[PDB]
């Protein structure tokens, strides 16, 4: 068995920050673990890799002739910890649907022989700004059963996640795709953890970490690195080895109660 | 004749706000102006209207039948200063395109006669998130001849701002869409200004004006108020009063020069 888990969430909350180090915290417990990038700007893995970004599926297709052409092992890429590192890529602004790469970097990496069995987690790096197209396949076509959303106490991030919830719902007569928590990637404001707790107990789930706003955080990514590989004793690395056993340990699975626009500006007002 | 503006930008930063206040002060000057809201958060006109949000083309179109049962009156309403008011609305996420409702709403408004001629401004309010599907429209069909970006230091704010460019590039064969200018929403960072002004110089535009972040605009906003009529001498309305003159002198309409990861990296380590 493997999970599969995808991080939805509005664009800047700090989705790919976030799934690359609790991913570089699952390796250091000894989990064998895949990143699969499928946001269009593409640097779901730089982290890892201790790169740039990584070259897309879409792109090595169009330079190879087809994605028939392509080798899993051209494709995918170990980092730090030995993590497996896929990136989707998407055609360039303006032209075709944004999320269209998602369905074939995902087809690809099943037919090819990816999802090999001790493999223990494989991670979905989703854009969430909208839920249409391919961004919306790992839901549509039960390619992630835990979905994770990271949001803050900003308005529109909240509204992402119940957007995503959304989704969930629409498609939970099929497959078996579930909200998993909520993880509140601070903004340093008051309160910001019981605004997050109460809209995810709103929405049915829970919130599973609370990620403290570090600076360390920008210090590692200027030199290629999770906290966890930059500096292992940091109080930020610790964050997110508690986000990473949190994980692993959560039974919560569930199809999510969507809240109205009343509700959101209500706890906005409530948790000043 | 008539200017038909765009405004793009990520999700958070502040189109809606500016749009809003911008318009406001347009209309404040003796301005007739329309915004037709191209997101499908659906609330880019409740401060025009004092209102919660607006029902949508889309909305409104299922719950007559078809889009030809329903009049320009039934859609377009009039809020503060005259302002003229309309919301594209888009599918439910995870069905469809999100874009959708956008080519349905500018198509009805054409053909209804909304472009009248004593107007001055139409300010489309478009998610930017992705630039794919009807998000892409206004500037692949020429709808909005000038695009201005809201941006700000962050480093996704002026991804997105770049992406957007890119588009611009792609149709800049066919119509007349043209970058206009960057709008910088501050987050209360050191020498944010002199960040965005670098980068507007290297896409080949300029930044047309620093917004400040200053907390009457939630006060404003929890009135369902602009900040132009619920403060009228606030430093903040003269801020947009600022932005409102010059995008009503700015002459310089480019095609842009999209910058690479690399020049962006630069910029933010050069300004700290
Ligand atoms: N907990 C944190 N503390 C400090 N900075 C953070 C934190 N999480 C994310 N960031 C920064 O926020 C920015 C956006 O995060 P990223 O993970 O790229 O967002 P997304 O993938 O959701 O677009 C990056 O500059 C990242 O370094
Ligand atoms: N200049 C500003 N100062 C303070 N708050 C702002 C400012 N501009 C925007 N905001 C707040 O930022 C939030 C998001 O702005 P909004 O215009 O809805 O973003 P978008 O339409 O780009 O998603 C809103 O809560 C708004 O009140
Ligand atoms: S939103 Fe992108 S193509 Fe449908
Ligand atoms: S991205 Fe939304 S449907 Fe193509
Ligand atoms: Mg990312
Ligand atoms: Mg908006």
């Amino acid at each position: 068995a493997m999970r599969q888990c995808a991080i939805y969430g509005k664009g800047g909350i700090g989705k790919s920050t976030t799934t690359q180090n609790l991913v570089a915290a699952l390796a250091e417990m000894g989990k064998k673990v895949m990143i699969v990038g499928c946001d269009p700007k593409a640097d779901s893995t730089r982290l890892i890799l201790h790169s740039k970004a990584q070259n897309t599926i879409m792109e090595m297709a169009a330079e190879a002739g087809t994605v028939e052409d392509l080798e899993l092992e051209d494709v995918l890429k170990a980092g730090y910890g030995g993590v497996k590192c896929v990136e989707s890529g998407g055609p360039e602004p303006g032209v075709g649907c944004a999320g269209r790469g998602v369905i074939t970097a995902i087809n690809f990496l099943e037919e090819e022989g990816a999802y090999e069995d001790d493999l223990d987690f494989v991670f979905y790096d989703v854009l969430g700004d909208v839920v249409c197209g391919g961004f919306a396949m790992p839901i549509r076509e039960n390619k992630a059963q835990e979905i994770y959303i990271v949001c803050s106490g900003e308005m529109m991030a909240m509204y992402a996640a119940n957007n995503i919830s959304k989704g969930i719902v629409k498609y939970a007569n099929s497959g078996s795709v579930r909200l998993g928590g909520l993880i509140c990637n601070s903004r340093n404001t008051d309160r910001e953890d019981e605004l997050i707790i109460a809209l995810a107990n709103k929405l049915g789930t829970q919130m599973i970490h609370f990620v403290p706003r570090d600076n360390v955080v920008q210090r590692a990514e200027i030199r290629r690195m999770t906290v966890i590989e930059y500096d292992p004793k940091a109080k930020q690395a610790d964050e997110y080895r508690a986000l990473a056993r949190k994980v692993v340990d959560n039974k919560l699975l569930v199809i999510p109660n969507p809240i109205t626009m009343d509700e959101l500006e209500e706890l906005l007002m409530e948790f000043g």
